[PDB]
């Protein structure tokens, strides 16, 4: 198969980043290009809450607010004027992608501000958070806000999680998190070897811009494979096509 | 306080139409003036396919394929490969905003073209249905498509709904699932009287385009009261202030 083929096929653009954990074998299409990463942001947000607060500390609490209720928000809704544990909060955030859970978590954080420094100490000076969610979908081909490159944002998920400095606790919580969220199983999911096992995070941005990250997991392999992929259109309003996902993981896992 | 005197103080648009059903006495401001509707616009399309699927009948089943999905469906995510009953797809949609819902509705229909073509035999050449969910988030302020104005949109759901030619039960199936969601508890629910049943649908796009459109219970009255709430910034990336709303609901509410 051909990843460049995959793009005239689809008229979309392709940027993935394979990472193999074991082998540290790297495949690479477009890589080193800045696409708007999306919703699959929320790894990164909760990674690093994940960083400073204790597992046996989650069942702490949060006052869910009136100002902190944002669209699209399926849980948290349920929660205004109420608390929630950081647990829970955190669920939300992965099983749901709820935005009221990932802007609570991020102020807890200290803000955009603190979660960039981060990145920049985690030793990342490409992925750029400017803004929240929801409005970090609002991608330009134009801008750099809410950006980052395959292989950059590749890296800081491995960084963080893989070779993390995560406890042993909130690191399989994260996991479970990602393994059991059933919004990616039209995109990676759909195209990894039936045995292999996907901890998933997916997301969709203006200009069509749908993307997926994971932690694959082959066939009596220990270490998964850091997989992002991100793609996207030339028009603002086109149509992604999970498709191409599917077909995007395929190729390259065929080198793993 | 004045409809022109909270624009200033949260430098946004605000854009009104509130229609009591009873004496037909109506409350505008910048009712004519294009306001992109967003998801407020999937309490038509539902309505439109309970006008032609007696309750008796939402039983029947769909089947929900890989390639019906698209982002932000908290529960059609978890159909992939399931059937799933007409009744099914209309909560999710109406309830959790659900666009794989809103879609699968929108082709039970005949497409955009059918919905189109009631909204020209219901009275409506102003309402601009182009895009589908999500794309039709994307609002421009320069462009038409996929915007309303509060008074074309509250008189549709007017001509629709309240005292349109939907069934008993359909009607309260569809009051129900408005009355009841937890999304525009922040909205037009804040701002008028707990006497106030309130059953509506919400929606946010680009240049913090925050609406809610609703069907007003005032305490000791069997007819509704349209209210229909657009509002937005200047800026792509703003935050919206839901704050705007209810304050809006507040001083529209007085005069009825």
């Amino acid at each position: 198969k051909e990843l460049n083929d995959l793009e005239k096929k689809y008229n979309a653009h392709i940027g993935v980043y394979a990472l193999d954990t074991k082998s540290g074998k790297e495949v690479k299409f477009n890589s080193d290009k800045r696409f708007a990463y999306a919703s699959t942001s929320k790894a990164i947000n909760s990674a690093i809450l994940l960083e400073q607060v204790p597992y046996n500390k989650l069942n702490k609490k949060v006052h869910i607010n009136k100002d902190d209720i944002v669209a699209y928000s399926p849980i948290l809704e349920k929660y205004v004027g109420k608390d929630i544990t950081l647990k829970a909060l955190i669920e939300a955030s992965m099983t749901y992608s709820d935005n009221t859970a990932n802007n609570k978590i991020i102020k807890e954080i200290g803000g955009i501000k603190k979660v960039k420094q981060r990145l920049k100490e985690l030793g990342d000076k490409v992925t750029n958070p400017v803004r929240y969610e929801i409005e970090l979908n609002y991608y330009s081909p134009k801008s750099k806000k809410d950006t980052s490159t395959p292989a950059a944002f590749g890296k800081t998920l491995n960084k963080l999680i893989a070779n993390g400095k995560l406890s042993k606790e909130n690191k399989k919580f994260l996991l479970d998190l990602m393994l059991n969220n059933k919004s990616g199983d039209t995109l990676i999911k759909d195209g990894v070897p039936k045995d292999y096992k996907v901890a998933d995070k997916s997301g969709q941005s203006t200009y069509a811009s749908r993307n997926d990250v994971a932690f694959v997991y082959p066939k009596g392999q220990s270490e998964p494979i850091v997989l992002v992929i991100f793609t996207n259109k030339d028009n603002k309003s086109d149509k992604p096509n999970d498709k191409l996902i599917s077909e995007t993981a395929k190729s390259v896992m065929k080198e793993f």
